[PDB]
């Protein structure tokens, strides 16, 4: 460990959140991403089964990294004097959803349907594993361009899923629900559905629906691109002001706009290749 086990490549991206390098596992040489995070920058911590002090991100990643390909899996991790190092899967070739939408503009609804469906399946997986992502957005989704498969990343703002109120939030504000803006309170699943509404709008419109707090609070959705009545309805449902008025995940996936989704590979062949 650890420079011995991997050859570090170019820096891929950086924030106060962390620094992520492209890497190869020597002995594979499996493509990986190497994420470094300073201990001083870590807000919430968790406990490992073996009884260890560890960043919450690691706890959450472990609970979700069991082979379902909808989430980027944690392959290994290391503690260093002033930081933790995470070894993550790296698809190749890859592009995040933010850059993809930026290049292509608003997505055709057939493509948005396929992508949105996969994100839903990924989020359902997380919730099933007792994990709430809390920062669902285009920048946090990778596209395996060859397979047409979407992968969730960055559990740095996440939490253990619970049925009681959350009173903290460190995800992206423009994706945060009106109940957070107004009361500093939200529940996990209904807040997630709100962010999914924002994500879906962004996909079919090429930009997010709200920029300011008062716009989020007002909750009026204006469409800047041509979008079918069905898709508009689903979006509006997801962005209901009252959390209890939002659809469940079952209701979203049973929505008429969500029917007859393409398989990931079909999606790649038609829209990606
Ligand atoms: O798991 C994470 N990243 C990754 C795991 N596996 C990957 N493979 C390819 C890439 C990748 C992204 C963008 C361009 C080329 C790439 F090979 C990122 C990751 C991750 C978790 N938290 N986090 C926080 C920041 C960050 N930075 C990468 C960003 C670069 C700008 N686009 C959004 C990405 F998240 N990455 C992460």
């Amino acid at each position: 460990p650890l420079e011995s086990q991997y050859q570090v490549g170019p820096l891929l991206g950086s924030g106060g959140f962390g620094s992520v390098y492209s890497g190869i596992r020597v002995s594979d040489n499996l493509p990986v991403a190497i994420k470094h995070v300073e201990k001083d920058r870590i807000s919430d911590w968790g406990e490992l089964p073996n009884g260890t002090r560890v960043p919450m991100e690691v706890v959450l990643l472990k609970k979700v990294s069991s082979g379902f390909s909808g989430v980027i899996r944690l392959l290994d991790w290391f503690e260093r004097p002033d930081s933790f190092v995470l070894i993550l899967e790296r698809p190749e070739p890859v592009q995040d959803l933010f850059d993809f939408i930026t290049e292509r503009g608003a997505l055709q609804e057939e493509l948005a349907r396929s992508f949105f469906w996969q994100v839903l399946e990924a989020v359902r997986h997380c919730h099933n594993c007792g994990v709430l992502h809390r920062d669902i957005k285009d920048e946090n989704i990778l596209i395996d361009l060859n397979r047409g498969e979407l992968k969730l990343i960055d559990f740095g703002s996440g939490a253990l899923l619970k049925d009681t109120v959350y009173t903290d939030f460190d995800g992206t504000r423009v994706y945060s629900p009106p109940e957070w803006i107004r009361y500093h309170r939200y529940h996990g699943r209904s807040a997630a559905v709100w962010s999914l509404g924002i994500l879906l709008y962004d996909m079919v419109c090429g930009d997010i629906p709200f920029e300011h707090d008062e716009e989020i609070i007002r909750g009026q959705v204006f469409f800047r691109q041509r979008v079918s009545s069905e898709c508009q309805h689903l979006i509006r449902w997801c962005l209901a002001l009252r959390p209890s008025d939002r659809p469940t995940f079952e209701e979203i996936q049973n929505h008429p706009w969500m029917q007859d989704v393409l398989l990931p590979q079909e999606t790649a062949e038609i829209h990606l290749h």
